[PDB]
DNA sequence: GCATGCATGCGCATGCATGCATGCATGCTGCATGCATGCATGCGCATGCATGC
């Protein structure tokens, strides 16, 4: 086991290899395929002599139109990642993104239960359709963001709780489509304390080319043709994990 | 006229209908616990209208 791993760390082309395995199925697309791997390994987690805490996690958000493969990485992500979960925007609640409070028939108690951000602990949370988040639920996001806790104050119950995760997150334009000629700000409806703590901003823009097309259309066709007979990646994905598990305990 | 035995009251001893308090235990009952139930509340979100531009 441990023979793979030295035989990974040495090659000198690993980098590329590491890109060119992730999200197989998608054609392209290779600045979203390096954002996500950076944001699977992490940074550094600092602490000053004042107590200021230095924010060590990536939060990426991709932009693009229904017409766009964007939704395919978010779940690449969830049946990759260890601790991911999967949330859309109209189908989730305040209670079930931070937290909820219920009492044991046993009596003398009460005990929480998890949402998806405190199941994401350490991990990443996929959230598809941003834009259809509320300004409430934006901002319990903006605290799980600069602060890494969740307060719940409710049937007189105080708890104070941790989310130290990663956001990604996909938003489509304003207006169905990307307007060019506008700001990144004027085509999004985020509120400005959540934009600025975005770490990347990847826009899919289509563009009009015959060899692509080509390409592209033969790669949809094998896939159905061939069923998985059409990918032969470097790398698995038991072979990855290991790997991340492995690079994650390195403190540059 | 004298001697005798019976019936009449004294002079002991004992039992007996009334009556009332006390300590123990019975028997109920008012109190504290637990719980089901259904109405109201305090709340955040989605729609339709009014006011500009």
């Amino acid at each position: 086991e441990i023979n793979e791993l030295k035989e990974m760390v040495k090659d000198e082309h690993i980098y590329d290899k590491l890109v060119r395995s992730i999200a197989p199925a998608v054609f392209g697309h290779e600045a979203v395929k390096k954002g996500i791997l950076l944001q699977m390994l992490g940074g550094v987690h600092k602490s000053t002599v004042e107590g200021i805490k230095l924010r060590g996690d990536i939060n990426i958000c991709v932009v693009g139109d229904p017409s766009t493969s964007k939704s395919q990485f978010l779940k690449y992500v969830v049946g990759f990642a260890p601790r991911s979960v999967y949330t859309s925007g109209k189908a989730s609640s305040a209670a079930g993104l931070t937290a909820a409070v219920v009492r044991d028939e046993e009596g003398g108690d009460y005990t929480i239960e998890a949402g998806a951000l405190m199941l994401a602990d350490n991990g990443i949370c996929c959230i598809d359709e941003f834009d259809k988040m509320d300004i409430s639920d934006q901002v319990a996001i903006h605290e799980a963001m600069e602060q890494q806790t969740i307060s719940i104050a409710k049937a007189g119950i105080h708890a104070t709780l941790n989310a130290r995760t990663s956001i990604l997150a996909a938003a489509n334009p304003v207006g169905g489509r990307y307007n060019r000629k506008l700001s990144l700000r004027g085509n999004l409806n985020m509120t400005a304390p959540i934009m600025s703590r975005f770490d990347l901003f990847f826009v899919i823009l289509d563009d009009c080319n015959e060899k692509i097309d080509t390409e592209l259309a033969s790669h949809i066709v094998d896939l159905h043709m061939k069923r998985d007979e059409a990918i032969e990646p470097p790398f698995s994905a038991e072979q990855l994990r290991r790997y991340i598990k492995y690079a994650r305990t390195f403190k540059p």
